């Protein structure tokens, strides 16, 4: 399937134990996709002071279309020192590994895979 229905656990930034996916744009995008497939991917909603508490490169999920079954359609865009690799709509948040942190909510998305 080109798209996969996922419910992503929304984590508070100060709870997150592993604050990024790796060390290159290509690695974070690869790791993000692997974790999304394995259901070990969390989502941190971006606000003032959230991104400086996480590790670059960042992986964003961004709205790719204006929402089957409640699931917003999203795609991945990485960012490293202010350059984004990808072009998409509004940020739904930043992806991080999930290693058992208690979520505050769940974000139903349809991931272009």
């Amino acid at each position: 399937k080109t798209h996969v229905q996922l419910s992503l656990p929304v984590l508070q930034v100060r709870d997150v134990l592993v604050r990024g996916f790796g060390d290159s744009v290509e690695e974070v995008l690869s790791e993000a996709r692997q974790h999304l497939k394995d259901g070990t991917c969390g989502l941190v909603e971006v606000e003032k002071g959230v991104l400086p508490q996480l590790e670059q490169p960042y992986v964003f999920i961004k709205r790719s279309d204006a929402a089957p079954h409640g699931h917003v359609m999203v795609e991945l865009v990485a960012e490293l020192e202010g350059i984004q690799y990808g072009r998409s709509g509004e940020t739904l948040g930043v992806l991080v590994p999930h290693v058992g942190e208690i979520p505050v909510a769940y974000r139903k998305v349809l991931l272009r895979k």
